[PDB]
């Protein structure tokens, strides 16, 4: 009844949520963004498997050989002291600490910390980052620290997935794009947020129209060539139009480019449209393994169109009840 | 205390070992070779993770979402009837049978069955095989059915790893190479078997010499460009010479080309030579996850040079005792 630890399976955990008192955004959403970026980079570009558990409150038995912890700590030298972001990588087999970082976040060093994190993991894991990974990040990242904070706040609304969160994501990203129009990826994230909003409330129109200009623009920017996010947009657009084969093709390319909780949800969605519930539930369960918790659960149940977990994903319905 | 099934983790199981009575080789080693080929192809060329448990007698709790079973079955129409190789892929989450094949092996259809298996898995898993995978297989496979049977018998001796097994592997592969000199990969497998033998008994010489001609030849055959097996040979050769950096470099390229139990053992071996036991034990435990059982255990403890599992791999020593 021993469970064998798998040294190439990694959990990512978060603790001390809210240095002091309620949230408290800013630092939390930055850390959530970073952890999602580590997870997706590793799932996509290495033979490591990562469960991003940042949004998961539950301690369950895992065969994960390694655990990456993110914790906001204070030394305790005074009242309302400044936090540091403690990040540790532990080997659960041999007990050792593989990496132990203490980051002070400053309003300019957000990109630098994240880069340091990814270099450090590369070394601790003997995992070189591939050219495609390095070229994808130069395409998706802003250059100024504070734009990354802002981006990750909008991104965290996206993760949440509810109407109000998405409306907030959209408006934040419109701001970001206004202050830095070169930041193409922000436009792409805004376009994804906007198609998703519309997908769920398909009888609405702003000055019309609108969303179509945005989406028409975005799929033509040569800069966004060969990014998953453009395939996510194409998938959603084709599903809304009931062009299921085109949606299928699009999301499968997206998955080739990025192994993410969201791509597997979108694939589940397309499978339901194909009348293939068992393939759908399998995709949703893959999504849940990648990022377990209320955000992903929320997206399975609500994203694009509504989905009954009890009827369509019985394995997950039963798992969550147990 | 629920364990979440991971739909991209696959166990491969074997049953009915020995259609009838003792072994019984031929069909068994063919099936072992096929299962090792499925495992390594999937680990290497997809985001699936496979535990090849064909050589593992133990039932332990696994979060594997899917299980591939290989079983030798008889209908029971007469005495000493002919076996069929039953191969099923089951989804442990939703209970369903994803693939159910009944193969009759004939002395000519060995390549054809294996190909059919790999096409079928590709479809059942929605997993297209990449160009590098398809080009690697055309390079490593013979064309005549019976050569594959012979190859996999020698390969199975390799898996076993003991002196007598390797001597048998070597002689079988010398035969194979004599009857089909175009079958370059057989020469490579023979060269790998031969360096490994020599590594373990470094004070022996045949007509001298010998092994060096074989190894000198093999690393020059342009046909074997960009195959893991050449990097395995270079790794072993450099370790024997105490050229640790060169061995390190070689095995890490090998691992880029093929994610296999053996590459991770070889890497563990190089780590010990680097004075890095914790990195070694981590590599060995990766090897054990890839192919758990006595063969891999045997290679950890004996391959190239001797290694104490109790002192060098305490996590595994303790796991196996529990």
């Amino acid at each position: 009844s021993r469970i064998l630890l798998n040294p190439r399976d990694i959990d990512i955990n978060m603790v001390n949520k809210s240095c002091n008192s309620w949230s408290s955004p800013y630092q939390l959403s930055y850390a959530i963004g970073v952890g999602d970026l580590v997870a997706t980079s590793l799932n996509t570009f290495s033979t490591f498997m990562v469960h991003d558990k940042i949004n998961y409150n539950i301690d369950e038995p895992s065969s994960s050989g390694k655990t990456l912890s993110i914790a906001f700590v204070n030394q305790r030298q005074y009242r309302a002291q400044q936090c540091f972001m403690s990040i540790k990588l532990v080997d659960n087999a041999d007990g050792s600490t593989m990496l132990d970082k203490r980051y002070v976040i400053t309003n300019g060093n957000q990109l630098a910390i994240q880069n340091d994190l990814l270099e450090s993991l590369s070394k601790a894991l003997n995992q070189p980052w591939p050219q495609r990974m390095q070229e994808t990040l130069q395409k998706i990242l802003p250059h100024r620290g504070a734009l990354l904070t802002n981006f990750y706040q909008a991104h965290d609304y996206l993760l949440h997935g509810d109407d109000k969160s998405l409306n907030r994501a959209s408006e934040l990203l419109g701001e970001i794009v206004q202050s830095s129009p070169e930041f193409t990826y922000a436009r792409a994230e805004k376009a994804l947020v906007d198609i998703v909003r519309h997908s769920q409330h398909p009888l609405d129109e702003k000055q019309l129209a609108a969303l179509n200009t945005e989406i028409d623009n975005i799929v033509t920017l040569p800069e966004l060539n060969n990014l998953s996010i453009i395939y996510q947009i194409k998938a959603v657009s084709a599903l809304v139009k009931g062009k299921t084969d085109e949606s299928y093709q699009a999301i499968n390319t997206g998955i080739d480019l990025e192994m993410s909780w969201l791509n597997y949800v979108l694939l589940g969605k397309v499978y339901e449209m194909k009348g293939m519930n068992r393939e759908a539930a399998n995709a949703y369960l893959t999504a849940f393994n990648l990022r377990p918790g209320a955000n992903t659960l929320y997206w399975i149940e609500n994203g694009i169109f509504q989905t009954s977990v009890p009827y369509v994903v019985p394995y997950l319905d039963k798992f969550l009840a147990s």
